[PDB]
């Protein structure tokens, strides 16, 4: 079990001004730290955020958080469930800022809600330094869905924070799960009227302004003012990052298909939709060709790494826990015999990989 700590700096808050926080299970005598960013959509205007506050309040407030959580998947301390990092210090950072971990804006007389995701990460890191993180060798910033994009947006800022604080020996790395989106055309066009079916480019263009969102500096310098939304898209921000980042991404991610206004009904798939889905998977594969540490199975699914059965999927015969272990070996101070790190399916249709999650 991981135990809740609300941030001592109560200026760093969830959307409604309640303190943000983190859940921690220490492993003395491990110098590995895993800091995991939770996902769960976002809200990009007052109207949608008010609705989210009414029926998704745990994603906007710490008032009702439990005092513990059980670590699962990559956050499990059992080797059977987590062959990769079962002995690590484990941190789960709840997503309560609704901003894709990008915001640096407090609640004020001008702002109904605080969007502080980027500051929450920084504050968690600062407070953990006093609880053992100062002795770390590796800090893996991991996250799923909105938290996977959060890793891309924040890993280099964590690295720079630790450098500036006088901790150059902590190696900061990122693990971005289900956060690698395409700013593509919807299958059928919707106007951006609510959250889940707003087209990707429009959702981020609106959100970055509403959240006062911040993006990595090198990417900001490329796209410049008014175009920083581009830096939420993995294929554009990734080449600008300095920290090692391992990318986990289903080729047919259900959240990608949702923002693309595709709903698979179990009904027969007609030619236009078949072509749309095949081209989506091919585009995703193309964007990963030059990502050396990646795991991209040809499945229709959502979010892998904190599920208890995350061990089961394989690409080319290699599981994600194995690929992550191979990645660790590759970052010891040339490819490794039988220990691959670039694992992207080539087959063109969901579930062409037999190891895809069954949905059971
Ligand atoms: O948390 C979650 O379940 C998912 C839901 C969709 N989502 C997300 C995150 C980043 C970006 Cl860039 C985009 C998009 F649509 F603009 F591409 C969507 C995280
Ligand atoms: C709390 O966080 C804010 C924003 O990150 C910062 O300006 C302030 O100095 C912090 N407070 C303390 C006591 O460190």
């Amino acid at each position: 079990d991981l135990r809740l700590h609300l941030l001592l700096n109560t200026s760093v808050t969830c959307n409604d001004g309640s303190p943000a926080g983190y859940y921690l299970k220490e492993s003395r005598g491990s110098r590995r730290w895993l800091l995991f960013l939770e996902g769960g959509w976002y809200c990009f205007n007052r109207e949608n955020c008010d609705s989210r506050y009414d029926t998704m309040r745990r994603l906007m407030s710490s008032r009702d958080w439990p005092r513990t959580r059980t670590g699962t998947g990559i956050l499990s301390s059992q080797p059977e469930e987590n062959p990769y990092w079962w002995n690590a210090n484990m941190v789960f950072i709840p997503y309560c800022s609704s901003d894709v971990w990008s915001g640096a804006s407090s609640k004020s007389e001008k702002n109904e809600y605080a969007f502080m995701g980027a500051l929450i990460i920084q504050e968690v890191v600062r407070e953990l330094l006093g609880r053992g993180l100062s002795g770390a060798k590796v800090l893996l910033l991991a996250g799923s869905s909105a938290g996977g994009t959060g890793v891309l947006l924040n890993v280099d800022r964590v690295a720079e924070q630790l450098e500036k604080l006088g901790y150059p020996a902590i190696q900061v790395r990122g693990l971005a799960d289900s956060g690698w989106f395409l700013d593509n055309k919807q299958y059928r066009h919707t106007d951006c009227v609510d959250t889940i079916t707003c087209a990707p480019t429009e959702a981020i263009r609106r959100g970055i302004r509403y959240w006062n969102g911040v993006v990595p500096e090198r990417c900001r310098r490329q796209f410049q003012e008014g175009e920083e939304w581009n830096c939420f898209f993995g294929y554009k921000v990734y080449p600008t990052l300095r920290s090692p980042v391992f990318v986990v991404q289903w080729l047919f991610d259900e959240a990608q298909l949702t923002v693309d206004n595709v709903h698979l009904t179990g009904q027969p798939v007609q030619e236009g939709l078949r072509l749309y889905i095949q081209n989506l998977g091919r585009e995703l594969r193309h964007t990963l060709k030059d990502v050396p540490a990646s795991f991209a199975p040809a499945c229709l699914s959502h979010e892998i790494i904190i599920r208890s059965h995350w061990t089961d999927v394989q690409v080319k015969g290699t599981s994600l826990p194995r690929a992550l272990h191979c990645w660790d070996r590759s970052l010891h101070d040339t490819p490794l015999k039988g220990c691959p790190v670039h694992l992207v399916d080539s087959c063109p249709w969901p579930h062409c990989n037999p190891s895809c999650p069954t949905g059971t």
